[PDB]
């Protein structure tokens, strides 16, 4: 049987691809098992890797910002997590090897959470719930800032991609659209479908 628990173990004893090599600590994802929001990123940065956190350096508390002031939630009510659970080398991004390495560890927590709400942070983790969905992606700016319907299993998941954090760190105009993504998340999360 499953279980975010037997993820959790699994990803933090992980070999399964090279990036195992560099970690201090594996990061699984954090968050309450019924979240009806669940976020994912790319991969771990600098402090994640540190903490065995997600979002927790600078990127990371610019999300709790969002979280808190514009949906309305504490980290605990939502689910957080990234495609890629460790650290790769030398501020790089994670290679699709890895990617494929590691994603059925997401794949496996969606299984379990089944969120009403996926908010698929930037490129990397808005490509990969697209390519499970089997919807066409072509790049982030293109594709974000609206709602996807993801029928899966029983019932629909809505994919709504945005810009990464850590973009509207020294961004003021890319923060302001971040902020009126989150303002439509908050929306998506408090209608009941119909
Ligand atoms: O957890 C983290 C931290 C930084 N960037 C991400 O994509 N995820
Ligand atoms: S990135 Fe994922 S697959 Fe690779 S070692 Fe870490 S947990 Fe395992």
């Amino acid at each position: 049987m499953d279980s975010l628990e037997k993820i959790k173990e699994e990803v933090i004893s992980c070999k399964k691809c090279k990036l195992w090599q560099f970690r201090t600590n594996a990061v699984p994802g954090e968050g309450y098992p019924k979240a009806e929001i669940m976020f994912v990123g790319e991969a771990p940065g600098e402090n994640e890797d540190k903490e065995g956190r997600p979002f927790v350096g600078a990127a990371g508390k610019l999300l709790t910002q969002m979280i808190k002031e514009i949906l309305g939630l504490e980290r605990d009510q939502v689910f957080i997590t990234n495609v890629v659970k460790c650290r790769p080398p030398n501020n790089r991004d994670p290679e699709e090897d890895e990617i494929t390495a590691c994603s059925p560890y997401l794949d496996r927590q969606i299984d379990i959470i089944m969120p009403k709400i996926i908010v698929t942070l930037g490129r990397h983790s808005t490509k990969y719930i697209f390519s499970k969905m089997g919807e066409n992606f072509s790049s982030i700016t293109k594709v974000r800032g609206k709602s996807y319907v993801w029928k899966y299993k029983e019932k629909e998941i809505i994919v709504f991609p945005t810009y990464h954090p850590a973009a509207a760190l020294y961004n003021p105009n890319l923060r302001k659209i971040l902020e009126e993504d989150f303002k439509k998340i908050r929306e998506l999360a408090i209608t009941p479908k119909r």
